[PDB]
């Protein structure tokens, strides 16, 4: 079935720049899409200027989307569900706000698309795992590719994987969420645990390819760094057990050589700031977006410990965020190894 | 051993780009390099001014550096060789003046690394196959990687891979080649048939990201562009009997990502004109460099068919180059597929 899907209502659970792009993809595709932000005041000023001037500034809204406050308002009559909020708030909000909406996707059956990326800190969790605390684990499914927001936002040529346990789950919402003026492209599969592994990862990797960059380095060493970072993705993914088929594509490679090669990924702009010399805690005071990546690094060091997967990109980016080591020592303790074999395995006999 | 090799002598035939970024590389690791270069009054210029200022303005040749015209006169005492002659001039060099170095090369058991990139158009041969003809296979090791050449001439951060089919042979290239600095270093590997399909189709792949840049589209496009064009490489280094673990190493992953993302590559330029809207014969008029893309696009084409191993971005900027088709109806075409999985292999159970 190559033939599109279309609903009559959408919500989604994340009022930044994702969650404000995927609310623009989903008003092709859905006669009405709520939004939920947590500020009231702040979602009268985005409904009055047609814009969310909070986070995704210079784009015009489409009528049939509307911001609100009120969390059984966005969800009320819903036929998908997507979650954006950012990794260390999604628990909080479950806690919080989720009990009725929980009681609503279960009546319902409400497919849950989770569209978070990262680690939570204590637990170790990613956010699929958050959200299956709280709702049955049948109706979730993992968006996951190469989508700088803006680019999503504005219907520019974009193509993400949705996994889900199930094919014909990722299949049916592949068929929701594409459109037919082929601006948002979806391909199915089941590696779940490769494209949440992947999405988190390389939110890491991307600040050390800022570094690279804030240091002075150029796109040879850029490249090296996806290369070599790809690695950890894929010895990380076979330690929880995922198939790896996520690796080699869009949730993997396509989503990490994207964010590691452009300012455009918060991640990246992070790590050039660790690389001209500025601490993180005056990089985050002075920031009006989420970096994934810093508050990841620390519990995707303490899983890699815990499954004995050697990380070494992601261990020295973790030292840089989280110990203030400086870059340059972190840069020389990487590559005080000596010559090797590149040493990846044959895909042929 | 990781300790460094040094030479007394290194020759480098090739006074291209990449061919003086190389040496530049070797000036660190040898006394003395000869360049190679067919016209003896440009030979005379650049050793005047100190300066390859036909094909790399701007970077200064270490004093231990020397042009020559005189085959001869290069390979002397070279206790290593370098091919960096574009792949469709490698033949008329061997045929036309490459005897006594063919001699000596054999006599005196050099190592030759070949650094070319591309695939010869009546014979559908790699470079090292051409060179194959003339020298003997276990003295050719192939180089490969994300090595723009700006960035290796003046000592930025720089990984390749080096391929032979003896591992140890490969080890000690590595040792001749990578630098105390740790400016430029390489990683060893067997997989040469890998190395060296990968090298010629990324050239065509960056074409198309030239062409889809030129084309309005944005970074997320060139992400999926990457993404699906390494299975191409994938698809035809196991038809071609290499064991793939090139392809999402330095020279296949690496090299592709880095080409596809920069308008310092020749190809990617060629592409992005194209998709402008620029006619071929234009840009191949006012061209100063060479990009390796164009002329392999046609006898990739035909290995490819020869092979039945379809290539389906290949084959539209293929169709692009060589058959005036619009760079829209390529696009056109390329997304009238329908929806589909991913459907990567797994790597893991
Ligand atoms: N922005 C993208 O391009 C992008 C974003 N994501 C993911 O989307 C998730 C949402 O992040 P966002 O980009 O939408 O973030 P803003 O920083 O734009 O929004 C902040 C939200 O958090 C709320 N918020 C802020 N503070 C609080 C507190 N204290 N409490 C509760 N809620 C809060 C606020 O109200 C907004 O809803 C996050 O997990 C990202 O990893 C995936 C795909 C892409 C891209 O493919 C991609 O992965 C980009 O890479 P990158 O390197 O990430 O740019
Ligand atoms: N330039 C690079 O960054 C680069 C180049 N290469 C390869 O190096 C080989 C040599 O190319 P070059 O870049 O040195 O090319 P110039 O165009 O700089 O030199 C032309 C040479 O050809 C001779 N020449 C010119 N016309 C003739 C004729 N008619 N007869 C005989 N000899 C001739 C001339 O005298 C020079 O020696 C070629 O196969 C490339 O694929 C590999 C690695 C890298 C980079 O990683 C890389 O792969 C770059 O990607 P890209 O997309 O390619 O930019």
């Amino acid at each position: 079935k190559d033939e599109l899907l279309y609903l009559n209502k959408a919500v989604v659970f994340g009022s930044g720049a994702f969650g404000t792009a995927l609310a623009m993809v989903l008003s092709k595709k859905c006669r009405e899409v709520c939004v939920w932000h947590m500020n009231e005041e702040e979602v009268r000023l985005v409904n009055e200027k047609r814009e969310n001037v909070l986070f995704l500034k210079g784009v015009q809204l489409a009528s049939n989307i509307t911001f609100t406050s009120d969390v059984e308002k966005a969800y009320n009559g819903a036929e998908i569900i997507l979650f954006v909020i950012p990794t260390q708030f999604l628990r909080g909000f479950f806690e919080k706000s989720g009990g009725n909406l929980i009681a609503y996707a279960k009546e319902k059956q409400v497919p849950v698309l989770v569209c978070t990326k990262g680690i939570e800190r204590s637990t170790l969790k990613f956010p699929a795992e958050i959200i299956g605390e709280f709702l049955p684990s049948p109706l979730l499914s993992v968006l996951a590719g190469p989508s700088f927001a803006i680019e999503v936002a504005t219907g520019v040529f974009t193509c993400v994987s949705i996994a889900s346990a199930d094919i014909n789950v990722a299949r049916r919402l592949q068929r929701i969420m594409s459109t037919g003026d082929r601006s948002f492209v979806c391909w199915a599969t089941t590696d779940t645990v490769g494209c949440e592994v992947a999405s988190a990862v390389k939110n890491v990797l991307a600040i050390g390819s800022g570094v690279a960059n804030g240091l002075g380095m150029g796109l040879n060493a850029r490249a090296a760094l996806i290369m070599r970072g790809l690695l950890e993705i894929r010895d990380l993914t076979a330690a929880l057990g995922g198939d790896g088929s996520a690796v080699f594509g869009l949730a993997g490679l396509g989503d990490l050589q994207l964010t590691c090669s452009s300012e455009l990924s918060r991640n990246f702009t992070v790590g050039k700031k660790l690389g001209k010399g500025l601490p993180i805690e005056e990089i985050q005071r002075t920031s009006k977006a989420v970096a994934e990546g810093v508050a990841t690094a620390d519990p995707l060091m303490r899983l890699a410990k815990q499954l004995k997967v050697k990380m070494p990109l992601c261990h020295q980016i973790y030292e840089i965020v989280y110990k203030k080591k400086n870059p340059r020592d972190a840069l020389a303790d990487l590559l005080s190894c000596g010559l090797q074999d590149e040493g990846l395995p044959p895909l042929f006999k």
